[PDB]
């Protein structure tokens, strides 16, 4: 009646890879972000939610059209795409000239893990 | 115009922890599994989907009542609860007498990562 346990090591690594693949192939995505140029980014709410509550506030305060969430003017693909990629990977890819805007954006979201990264000690 | 990048190390570890917390507090859960005794387990579809396609087949073949998915008779809490916990943690906790049933269940799901673990070389 004793409970034993066996484990898979580095589960976070394993699980992470599966999610990135899903994001790439747009499998199991349950939120569509729409930008001013009508381009759209399909994401997993849950991935978003692990790093920030900001998107919870957006779905409560922004327009929903065609099942897609209209992004506010200061939150367009130039900052959202690299921030979302960061959410999936731990890695932020960016042009240096985007540093300030990304940092200000992370602060406005209170996305602590990202602003800590951008502030680099 | 050159793209640089900075990273957070061990992102899988970080992300994993956030998801387990969500599962514990039942935040952002989007699927309710219901067992014969009317008990229910609330989960994230996406976590389920990373290890198996079985639940995709269940939502296409099983009854949906009160927004809850009726689990088939051979798929009750005795195997589902430890298998789902494994999905979130990489760890399978179980009583030895459950070994055979868990292994047969993993095989019926074609949940490769779990049956490999249970077969231990």
């Amino acid at each position: 009646g004793e409970v034993k346990s066996v484990k898979v090591d580095n589960w976070g690594v394993f699980f992470l890879q599966k999610l990135q693949n899903f994001f790439n192939k747009t499998d199991y995505c349950d939120l569509t972000l729409q930008f001013r140029d009508n381009s759209q980014l399909k994401v997993h709410r849950l991935v978003l939610s692990a790093c920030t509550d900001y998107f919870n506030v957006l779905e409560q305060t922004c327009e929903i059209v065609d099942d897609a969430l209209i992004m506010p003017n200061e939150f367009q693909a130039d900052v959202v795409v690299p921030i979302v990629n960061f959410m999936y990977t731990g890695t932020l890819e960016f042009e240096l000239k985007m540093y300030g805007k990304l940092l200000r954006t992370a602060k406005e979201m209170n996305m602590t893990v990202l602003l800590k990264l951008l502030e680099a000690h």
